[PDB]
């Protein structure tokens, strides 16, 4: 049932946020966003064009020149994040609502990932914001050497959405903390919870303009924001196809570019494996998030004498996972997030069983009405098929035996993507090697797909350029000047 | 200056590339030629590297780094392969500086005293970082230890400019070396020889086959070779803003990272209270150095406008007494611009500021008999607007401009696509931090010009660059951080 | 005119005022209590709960079962984070409170105790809770074999000392650090000053800090403070108070091999070049010895004047002392209140006497103020030399030293030849002597062109008898951490 | 099977053995000297100059001069770091004389003198000139009034004293560190060792050492020792040694408020649970304490196994312990040499005896060995108890104690129940016990499937009275810094 300030907000249409105020689109334009578990319109959204995001740039370097957030403390905006991120928290309901409508995931994990993930983001971030170290070099006797980490200024973000709100936080966190302003858009499929989210900024006391949310298309909003005269720097998540064309326009401009992309992470079970923990390990790897999740294990590489054991306890497991509507208590996987997608996981299905893969489990629509599509297990595959190369980005599962640890790290390792990794074996030097081996930004020791604010995230590769999270994610929203002074 | 024995026959045959540890022509026996620019003579003939020598190149660099010595050699062994380079290279010294006062064109003495003792004292340097490129552990939770690896990025493919040619191959190799990756490193058609007679010193310093692998060349054949090439990890670039562009428009198809290092149009400030003697010495010397072909040359001199008339009459006089001559002359201040095209490119620039409304004070023609040579030239009468103000000439051109206050100041220095470097003059204090934090440029000198350091990152703001080189800074660029996570649950 | 009481103070000082361990608010087990007074009337202001040998014990056993097992010990850095940041909210939300508290215990005026003191409080445990996540340890590549990284673990028990002078923000300044590191703790208070502190438990209780974490034991140094220094279950020690006591400690804790960090007294050199902009300069000087009454570990207590600009500064140093509003610090025209003790008042009206007697003039004050109340008057010391007593010594209250010089080596050599060195101001417009003299001189902290600037931040401490060690930014954490270095064979 | 001498070292033991001064040789100004042995055939190996109180006076103004003026002082830091790196080249074409000094001297065998000591010596200097050009502080954004930033200055003369068991590699421990920041040096060596470090002199003079950066002053540790513990003109103390002589260092330095670092002894366990690869963990028992003869402050001296495996693992030490082969450092076939003194060799076997009258089993050695030299057998002791004076007290010779184990949480409690942790091995394959255990432990290193690991890179030191502070690594330059925060006010 839904929260009344959840029913007010859906009860009209949805606002840009624009120079710390809620705009229509200039020219009038809107878009719809729809409840994928239902298929009707969730709401009527603004929708910003090319004009709407030079207003937004203006706003933003402005804030960023002159006035309240040029001239606060590193305690005062500080202060502010942490504001922003207690009143995310006291608004947790509201927030998971809206993503469990907007997105189609259920509504308890929203609550206890999503929402948990971007508090303590925030929190994370304002801590870092009187922490941002530069450095005074011992050189000479005659010159006084620094290091200023000043902030790149105005920059421009573009994110998915698959988790809407966690994403604006990795985005929105470090850059705020090194003091950027920000434009940001918001996926068109998912653009609710960042513009209910909008008002919390307001409320936390942000200066206007230090952000602005521009919801829309990707070939208008977000080419607007790439192609900008006057946008520093850009960071994008997202497929590698936008990815491409992003760092080719910002190539005209000399643009700081930090992405995020896809993955095929392979998930590792070693003979020396807990088995009962690498199954689970190995069947949340991929099924979490409907496996519309970058860092997703969708290649399960099995030892030999362990294989036909996983597969049986995968199976099981994809069969029993409770499909339903994301505001329903009892639904453990909501639908994929469009039509658009939906029919892409259906022909990467159709196009695994007529390269010779065999569904073990799934492989189909799943109910009425929605975009559901039943959890998938895959057998029978070798490595070059299309489905155990390409991101699928469905609960679909590719499961391969291997026979030496030799092997399935070099088998692991023959990708284009390298952005996530699990291995699981109870040895210790095993563990670590293995970790070293794999050409992938981030390795699971016995566990599969662990974020937190304080451990780096990004690809080797296909998979991106740069990480997001940790100290490291400082680094992109930072220009380095090396100041010398004469004192001989 | 007579020619040293070792350089006499280092020039009396073919150059060779360096491919997987061993001097190398070319698959299929190309070559090119390389002037003196002083006398437009050839100055050798040089094996020119193709599509397929990259090919070789990268294959070796790729085998260097999953096996062998490289491979498995602790830290503290790189490190000091590293320092019996400096060493090496600090032994030739000399031979060095010819080398790049014959190829080049700089004087001898300043090759000898900035260039090499620079590229000496960088690898110096980054010898003591191998040892110390740490990552984190993390406390997240008492369930996981938490840590980051900085492993090297792998192979990687550099390129590099020709107006400082030894110190900018240590630039790059330096921080890639120091982190154990393995490099493809191209260096300019015009100014191949330093590098690859500083092949010797890797050899002989202990360097295993294929860690590093240099192919003279051309842009056009072997450089987009090495921009192109899927198995390279990582590109590292410096030079004109044209070439940085389609670089890192190639590598978007690989969603490589990229190290740029591109021009300036960098401003050196005075104001009314800066020391004007030596202020008006660090104007000159910060445009003259190395006859302007310097990215962060201080092409724009700003004078507040009670000096204005002073620093002109100043830079005039000193622009006309530069002595001109061959870089193996021992009278020679400054020697010419690199190549034919390089002064054909500044001299046109010199009329486009005369059709645009701009005075030459001083110079503003070619020098000499013989050589690509350039008067140092002085612009008066000067607009914010003019193509002489706003674009890298590259030259021993300067533009002097009157202004009448510090906002004003800030404002015009901060309007440009460039952003590498600035010099503040000023004995004031708080002026002196103040204007050098509002300054977008990614090196301030207060009350000083044209210093460099291993230790001191440098790198542009806006279209300068991407990335700083120098430094602790420098590494990240040829790292790929991994974040582990060990469940001890 | 009197600020008026907040009905929560008032509460508050009507019962006697317990002590706080094991997240419980206690008598002492023999029953002791003393006094504590309010300075500026000389009145008891409270009854305390006095903490013997046997008290300090249940504090340390306490902060032994909160280190090594329970909810502080199992909880993420993240929650440890949040706690210290809903802490600083506690403390932000009764500011008044906690204001009108040390302008009673303390002394010092409601107005600045608000500004500065509690505002600092805040913003310092503000900062620390930020540390929380991020205290890094090393990995560091040696061998293709090893895996080898650093842990900065928590040292365990800390034992902490503060004394009186601004004695919550001092509090924050030991337990930030410590507790953004993990440690807990058992903390004594300054006999003059215990309220602030006693209240501020409270709200580490309202926080929800877990049972033992943090351990409030105020009374004597000779008996509680003696039984921190010399508990063999307490890991590390911090200390802040006179160079006396500091070696007494530091003394004691070589029997048990124990990490000690010290911050004790001063002699800083606030310094007035000929380029010095003079009208800036004059307040620094001013405001450099006078805030706090001078009770302040970093005071410019000797202020250094090229010789062109002495007869000016001294004239304006006179007019600005005999100028400043002497009285309570809870009446709203106060400048500057008292001494915090009798004591205090009698070792800085001597020092004046050792001055008169080793024959300086007395410029402006050189006694006692006002009817009641540990007061003292803003003094201006003139005809010195750099052998005399009160040159040489701090003094601890609002007493000043003029002193010319004809050159910039000079006044380098001078400044420097002191046993103490906890901090320093150069005034000058000139870029490069600015700095060249704050890297000549021999301090911890040196302020260009400004004077007794404290944040969160930065580092403070001192070099040579002013200290051990640093307190305030990341610095301050190394304190309180425990360097592990593991190696996992890879082989 | 002799080693032969080098002709180097028979030059340079064939004279009357100098102290380094200010850049020079010199014998102490009273003349007198002091004999070193050859603990393998008790013979004088070397009669060497001693330094009196008033020669340590003249080295720590000689060190003073040249910290605050000349080459040193101007020098640039690329410039510093090449005087380190010649140095260690020097040292390393020297590593066959150096090694061999350590083998008369100090007792241990040539090969691993060599292999070991002279190659780790080296390696250190390498690290520390790295060290030199990336000493770095802190730009602080506070606010937009203020530029904050840290200077990492060098402390100043500093004060060394080091032991005699591993006598060059422990003074490059000392001087890498404290030269890589700008210090300069009055440096202690053992009397029962100075001969490597006074060879190692004419190596400071060839690289170019400016005079009285680095000062040598061989003696007896109650008068040259105590006269640098007692200076009032040297900045900052560093040791390593006894908990005695640790203890009054600290004390002593207390009266100058003066930083100290200790590096004390050990009684480190080494623990092999059931999942352990129980070849390897036999080797790294048994090489983990006799290494070095036992005089190791890291040794494993108390070897914890699991029950499973207990009569496995005193069957193998017993068997390996017999089998050690005996000699002297300078003959091929030695494995072990023999103590480094008389009295050593005494304390040791007093040990053994209180062993047996407590009531533990020899179930190797328990006697001294050969017919000339301080040699001790290889002893294992069996049926020991925690309370016993020779599983808590360190021996420091080659002297083990097997005690068995029957679950982890009570092996952690057992190894932890010590005043000592300097050092822990832990041997399991499992990746989760592996950790879990290193991190439960209270030891500044702690070694996870090997033992008695060390280098440059990775910092070492002590938990509770095994020591305050850490060397080597980075965390060895804070040790000789003083941070100054400077604030410069920009309006
Ligand atoms: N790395 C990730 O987390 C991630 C997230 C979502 C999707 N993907 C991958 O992308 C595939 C397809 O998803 P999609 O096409 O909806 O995502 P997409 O790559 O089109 O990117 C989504 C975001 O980029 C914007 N965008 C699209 N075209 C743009 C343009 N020309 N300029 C600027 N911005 C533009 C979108 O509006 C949205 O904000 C999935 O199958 C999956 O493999 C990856
Ligand atoms: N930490 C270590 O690595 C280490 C090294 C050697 C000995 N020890 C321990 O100490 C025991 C043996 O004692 P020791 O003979 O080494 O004596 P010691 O610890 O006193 O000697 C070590 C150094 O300190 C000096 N010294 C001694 N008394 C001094 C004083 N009063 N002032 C200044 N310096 C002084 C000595 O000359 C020597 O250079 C061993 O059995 C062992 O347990 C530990
Ligand atoms: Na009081």
């Amino acid at each position: 049932e839904l929260k009344p300030k959840v029913e007010a907000f859906l009860n009209e249409e949805i606002k840009m946020f624009i120079n710390g105020e809620f705009v229509s689109a200039i020219g009038g334009k809107t878009f719809e966003t729809y409840n994928p578990a239902t298929e009707d319109v969730l709401a009527v959204v603004c929708e910003a064009q090319e004009e709407d995001i030079d207003a937004a740039v203006k706003a933003a370097r402005s804030a960023f020149e002159s006035g309240p957030w040029a001239e606060m403390t590193t305690a005062e905006r500080a202060h502010l994040i942490y504001k922003l991120a207690d009143l995310i928290e006291e608004h947790r309901e509201e927030l998971a609502q809206l993503e469990a409508l907007d997105n189609g995931k259920p509504y308890q994990v929203a609550l206890d990932d999503d929402i948990s993930a971007t508090v303590e983001n925030y929190r994370y971030y304002a801590g870092w914001t009187t922490k941002i170290i530069g450095q005074t070099i011992p050189i000479s006797k005659d010159y006084l050497n620094y290091t200023r980490h000043e902030p790149v200024g105005v920059v421009g973000q573009i994110i998915p959405w698959n988790f809407p709100l966690v994403m604006s936080s990795w985005k929105m966190g470090a850059a705020l903390a090194t003091g950027c302003t920000i434009v940001l858009k918001p996926a068109e499929q998912t653009p609710l919870s960042l513009l209910y989210a909008a008002k919390l900024f307001k409320e936390a006391g942000f200066p206007n303009g230090v952000v602005n949310f521009v919801p829309g298309f990707g070939p208008e909003a977000g080419a607007a924001i790439v192609n900008h005269h006057d946008i520093d720097k850009v960071a994008f998540t997202g497929s590698t196809v936008t990815g491409k064309y992003i760092m080719r326009q910002s190539a005209e401009m000399i643009k700081h570019v930090t992405l995020e992309l896809g993955g095929k992470s392979p998930n590792i079970i070693l003979e020396d494996a807990d088995l009962e923990e690498a199954i689970n390990g190995a069947f949340q790897g991929i099924m979490y998030n409907h496996g519309q999740n970058c860092s997703a294990g969708s290649r399960v590489f099995v030892h030999r004498k362990h294989y036909e054991t996983v597969v049986d306890a995968l199976v099981k497991m994809a069969n029993n996972v409770k499909l339903g509507a994301g505001m329903e208590k009892e639904t453990e996987m909501g639908p994929l997030v469009s039509k658009k997608q939906q029919e892409r996981v259906l022909n990467y299905i159709e196009q695994g069983k007529k390269e010779g893969a065999t569904v073990a489990a799934g492989g189909e629509r799943a109910l009425e009405k929605g975009y559901f599509v039943k959890p998938t297990v895959f057998t029978d595959v070798t490595d070059d098929m299309t489905i155990v190369k390409e991101e699928i980005f469905g609960p679909v599962v590719v499961v391969l035996p291997f026979d030496s640890t030799e092997e399935v790290i070099e088998r692991a390792n023959n990708s284009s993507y390298g952005l996530a990794a699990g291995v699981w074996t109870q040895n210790i030097k095993t563990g670590h090697q293995v970790a070293n081996k794999l050409k992938a930004g981030t390795v699971w020791i016995n566990d599969y797909n662990l974020e937190n604010a304080a451990a780096p995230f990004g690809g080797y590769k296909q998979s991106g350029i740069g990480r997001e999270l940790g100290s490291y994610a400082l680094d992109n929203y930072t220009e380095v000047k090396s100041v010398w002074v004469n004192i001989k």
